[PDB]
């Protein structure tokens, strides 16, 4: 497992989000519950606990955003790049980016959103990637998970341990 250099992490136990805008592409249902999901699957293996907010500024705030939209980090339109998420810290610092170029799914064949959430919340938490191939946090896990079968590795569990305890 990897961290970000110098070893950032949330200093509080208790964390909330805030889902700022929705895709045109599925439900907002759907949308609501690829995200919860991400978040739980982080949460049972952490100290850490989650709440949602609907108004204010929460510590994690996730939008779906296309090409330039606030930040040093242009999306780059369909293909390539599909999000990108800040580690631990204060204003822009855990946030993550969505970019609305791409289709998503709740498919096990196309750009799924759980599993892309899933990934991005671990550098959210303070996780970089994996040389390990069965890890959540291996950059190709977009294309290697079975959604059948999914569960987080041994190694993603060790990197999550390692910081939160
Ligand atoms: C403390 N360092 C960070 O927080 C970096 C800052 C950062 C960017 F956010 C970024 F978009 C970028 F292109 C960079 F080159 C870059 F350095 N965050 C991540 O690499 N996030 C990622 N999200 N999904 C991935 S796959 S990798
Ligand atoms: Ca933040
Ligand atoms: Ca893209
Ligand atoms: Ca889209
Ligand atoms: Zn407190
Ligand atoms: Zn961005
Ligand atoms: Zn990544």
């Amino acid at each position: 497992f990897r961290t970000f250099p110098g070893i950032p992490k949330w200093r509080k136990t208790h964390l909330t989000y805030r889902i700022v805008n929705y895709t045109p592409d599925l439900p907002k249902d759907a949308v609501d519950s690829a995200v919860e999901k991400a978040l739980k699957v982080w949460e049972e293996v952490t100290p850490l606990t989650f709440s949602r907010l609907y108004e204010g500024e929460a510590d994690i705030m996730i939008s779906f955003a296309v090409r330039e939209h606030g930040d040093f980090y242009p999306f780059d339109g369909p293909g390539n790049v599909l999000a990108h998420a800040y580690a631990p810290g204060p204003g822009i610092n855990g946030d993550a980016h969505f970019d609305d170029d791409e289709q998503w799914t709740k498919d096990t064949t196309g750009t799924n959103l759980f599993l892309v959430a899933a990934h991005e919340i671990g550098h959210s938490l303070g996780l970089f990637h994996s040389a390990n191939t069965e890890a959540l946090m291996y950059p190709l896990y977009h294309s290697l998970t079975d959604l059948t079968r999914f569960r987080l590795s041994q190694d993603d569990i060790n990197g999550i341990q390692s910081l939160y305890g």
